[PDB]
C-alpha cells in the first residue's frame, strides 16, 4: 500500500488529488492517506478526516488548532495525531510511516515542505512551479545530498515529458540531476501551451485588456494567479525554466507550441528524431495519480480519451511580440545565475498589480524588464543553508524592486 | 557494435535498413553488417558488398550464384562467405556472430526466414505482417520454446504501440507472449490508419473503383500489394489481428482511427487512461531503426518533425459500411482458430484478382466472406510441425477456394 501525505489537501491540487485517491481505492486498496496539512480551512479538513482518517491532522493557523481538536470527537474510533505550524508540518515529513508527499501550497510554505520532504528521504510530488524556477539550485543541491529523495513533477505538462520517457532510463538518474536528458536519450522538448484567452488578440487590442476579460468565462477554471499568467503567457514562461532545471534540457532545445485543444500535453523528441507525447482530456487527476503510482499505472474509471470526438488537433507558434514574458522568461533562463528568481519575484508582484487593476497588460513584462536589468549576478553560495537564504534575499530584493518602480512611476 | 543480417536486401524494407545504417554509421560506429540476402539481384548485391563487406553473402536463384562468385573478386581485402539457396539462409540463421535479423522477405521465404531466426534464439526485426497474421499460433509456439528469441515489429503502427511502453515492463516478458498487455498495464489501441484514396467516395462511386484508381499518383509510393490493401482497408483490417498476436490486446481493446496526416502512427490508452502516441514523418526508417537499437535509442540526422508548420492534425471514424474488409477481418479475427489464415490467403487472391482488373472493388470483400463462411474451425495441432503443416494447408484450401469461386461466377 502506497502511504501519501497531501499538504493544501483543500486546494485545488488536494481535492483533485483526494478525488483520484478516492476514485482508485474503490477499484482496489492501494492509497492510504497518512495525512492532511491545510493553512486555514478548519471545517473543510474536519470533512475529509471523517472520510480519509489519516493518522496525521495539520493546520498551518493556530488560531483554528483548538477548533480541529474538538470537532474530531466527533469521528467513531478515531485518535490521530493533531499539529500545527511549520513545526507540524516538519513532524509529518519525518515520520517513517510516510512514502510519499503531494505538495499542493505555493510561495514560501511549497517551498519549506519541499525542503523537509527532500531531507527526510520521500517521494515528492511537487506541483509548486515556482519553487524550482526560484529555488533549482537549492533543490538541485539538496537531492544530491538526500540521495533517496526524489521530485516527480505534478505540473501537467512536466507530467506529460516525464510520461513520454523510458523507465528503464529514467531509473538509472532523477529529476534535476545532471545529465538527465543524455540518459533518456532526449533531443528537444515541445512544450504545449493553451495560448490563454488573448491568444487572438490584435496589438491594439491587447493594450486595454482587464484582469476581468481573463477571469471571465475562463477555459479552464483555476487559480487567479495562474489564470493571469496564462494570460500573459508568464506561465509558460516559468514552464519553460521548470523544463530546464527538472529535466536539464538546455534552453535552445525547448520550444513552446500552441496547442488550443489542450489534449497534447507536451513531447519529447528523442536523439534519433522519434517523438512520444502523452494525450489526455484537461483534467490534473491523471499528472497527480501517476505522481504517486510512478514507476507502475493502476485502473481508474476515468472517461476514455475519444479521439474521434476531439476530431482535429492543432498548432502554432506563439508572437513573442504579443506575449513579451515569454521572451523573458528565456533571457532570464539563458543569462542563469538568479535571474530566473528574480523573474518569478518580479512577476508574483506586476501579476497582482494587474490582477488589482492598477497597471496595463504591457506594463507586466515592462516592470519585469526593469527588475532584471536592476540584477547583478552573484556568487552562488555552496553551503546550502546560505543559498537558501541567499535566493529568498533576493527574492524580498526583487518583490521590493518591482514595487518602487510601480510606485516611482504611478 | 549491433552484428545485423539483412533477408531481402534489395526489397524497400531492406534498402530503408541500409539507409538508416549508412546514415548512423557516419555519426558512430553502432552497426556490422554481416549478412545480405536477395532472391537473385546479382548486380544490386555485387554493390551493396562492395559498400557493407559482410562476412556473409547469400543468393536464393542458383543460376547466378556463380556469377556472384567471380564479381565479388573485384573487392579488394574482402574474402566473404558466398552460399546459396535456403541452405545459405539456414546457416546465416546459425552463426554466432549474428545477433539480429531484419526480414523483409515476404510469403512463405519471410516465415521460412523468421522460423530459422527463431529456432537460432535471435532478435527478429519482422516486416512481415502476413506472417504474423497467417502464423500467428505458430510463432507463438515457437518463442515458448526458443525462451532467448524475440520478434520486434517494424510494421509502422506496431513499431509506434511498442515505442509507447514502458521497456522497463516490456522486458518483463516480449512480444507474442500471454499476458503482455497485463504486465505492459495496456488498456486499448488506437490503430493510425491513412485512410487510403477512397475515404470521400460514395457506395455508387466505390462499386466502379479500379485498380488504377488506387495505384495512380497515391499519398505514400509503395508496393502495389500494400497499395490495394490500404485502398479497401484490409491493410488495416491485417494489422488488427497483428495488434491482437503482437501485444496480447482483445478486438474490442483495437480501434481503427483514421489519421490522414500519417504524422501520428497509433497510439496506447494505459489502465489509467493516459494516453500515449509516437509521431514523426511517414518514413521507415524510424520503426527500422528502433527494431535494431532497442531498447536504446541512437543519433540521426533525420528531419525534425516541425508541429507548427503541420500545424492540424485529424482523426476520424471508417464507415464500416464503405470498407466492409475491416468488418471481415475483425469478425474472422474474433472468431480466432485460423480464420486469420483463411482471411489472409483469400485475400492475396482477391487482392491480386482486383489488382489484374478481374473483378469489382466489393467483389474483393464478398470473395474473402465466402470462403471464410466456406472454412469449418479445426483441432488446433499442439505438435509444432503438425502445426506448422496445419496453417500451410488452410492456407493453400483458402487460396484455391478464392480462385474457384472467382471462376465459377467468371
Ligand atoms: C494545467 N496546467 O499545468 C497549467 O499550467 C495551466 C495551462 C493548461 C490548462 C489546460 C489543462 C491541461 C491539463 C490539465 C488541466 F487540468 C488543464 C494553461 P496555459 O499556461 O497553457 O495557457
Ligand atoms: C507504412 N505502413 O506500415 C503501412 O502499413 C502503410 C500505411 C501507412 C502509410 C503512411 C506511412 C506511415 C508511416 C511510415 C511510412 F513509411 C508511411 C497505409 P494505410 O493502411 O494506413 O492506409
Ligand atoms: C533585457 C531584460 N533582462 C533580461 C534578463 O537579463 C537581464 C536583462
Ligand atoms: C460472415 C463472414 N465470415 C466472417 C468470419 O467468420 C465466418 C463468417
Ligand atoms: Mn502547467
Ligand atoms: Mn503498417
Amino acid at each position: 500500500p502506497i502511504n501519501v501525505a497531501i499538504f493544501g489537501s483543500t486546494g485545488s491540487i488536494g481535492t483533485n488529488a483526494l478525488n483520484i485517491i478516492r476514485e482508485c481505492n474503490k477499484i482496489e486498496n492501494v492509497f492510504n492517506v497518512k495525512a492532511l496539512y491545510v493553512n486555514k480551512s478548519v471545517n473543510e479538513l474536519y470533512e475529509q478526516a471523517r472520510e480519509f482518517l489519516p493518522e496525521y491532522l495539520c493546520i498551518h493557523d493556530k488560531s483554528v488548532y483548538e477548533e480541529l481538536k474538538e470537532l474530531v470527537k466527533n469521528i467513531k474510533d478515531y485518535k490521530p495525531i493533531i499539529l500545527c505550524g511549520d513545526e507540524g508540518m516538519k513532524e509529518i515529513c519525518s515520520s517513517n510511516s510516510i512514502d510519499k508527499i503531494v505538495i499542493g501550497i505555493d510561495s514560501f510554505q511549497g517551498l519549506y515542505s519541499t525542503m523537509y520532504a527532500i531531507m527526510n528521504n520521500k517521494i515528492v510530488a511537487l506541483a509548486n512551479k515556482e519553487s524550482i524556477v526560484s529555488a533549482g539550485f537549492f533543490l538541485k543541491k539538496l537531492l544530491n545530498i538526500h540521495k533517496n529523495a526524489k521530485i516527480i513533477p505534478v505540473d501537467s505538462e512536466h507530467s506529460a515529458i516525464f510520461q513520454c520517457l523510458d523507465n528503464n532510463k529514467v531509473l538509472k538518474t532523477k529529476c534535476l540531476q545532471d545529465n538527465f536528458s543524455k540518459i533518456n536519450n532526449i533531443n528537444k522538448i515541445f512544450l504545449c501551451s493553451s495560448g490563454g484567452p488573448f491568444q487572438n488578440l490584435t496589438m491594439d487590442e491587447l493594450k486595454n485588456v482587464t484582469s476581468e476579460n481573463a477571469l471571465k468565462h475562463p477555459k479552464w477554471k483555476m487559480g487567479k494567479k495562474i489564470t493571469i499568467d496564462s494570460a500573459t503567457m508568464m506561465n509558460k514562461g516559468l514552464e519553460v525554466i521548470e523544463t530546464h532545471f527538472l529535466f536539464d534540457v538546455d534552453y535552445n532545445d525547448i520550444e513552446v507550441i500552441v496547442h488550443k485543444e489542450c489534449i497534447i500535453h507536451s513531447c519529447v523528441e528523442f536523439i534519433d528524431k522519434s517523438v512520444i507525447s502523452q494525450m489526455y482530456y484537461p483534467d490534473m487527476q491523471i499528472p497527480i495519480l501517476y505522481s504517486l503510482t510512478w514507476p507502475d499505472r493502476i485502473k481508474t474509471n476515468l472517461k476514455p480519451l475519444d479521439l474521434a470526438q476531439v476530431s482535429t488537433l492543432t498548432f502554432h507558434k506563439p508572437s513573442l511580440e504579443h506575449f513579451p514574458c515569454i521572451k523573458l522568461a528565456y533571457q532570464a533562463g539563458i543569462k542563469g545565475n538568479f535571474y530566473p528568481t528574480v523573474l518569478n519575484a518580479s512577476n508574483e508582484i506586476a501579476n497582482n498589480l494587474f490582477l488589482n487593476n492598477k497597471i496595463k497588460y504591457f506594463d507586466i513584462s515592462s516592470i519585469i524588464s526593469q527588475v532584471l536589468e536592476s540584477f547583478n549576478s552573484q556568487k552562488v553560495s555552496e553551503n546550502s543553508e546560505d543559498l537558501m537564504k541567499q535566493i529568498l534575499q533576493i527574492h524580498s530584493w526583487a518583490k521590493d524592486k518591482a514595487t518602487d518602480i510601480y510606485n516611482k512611476h504611478n
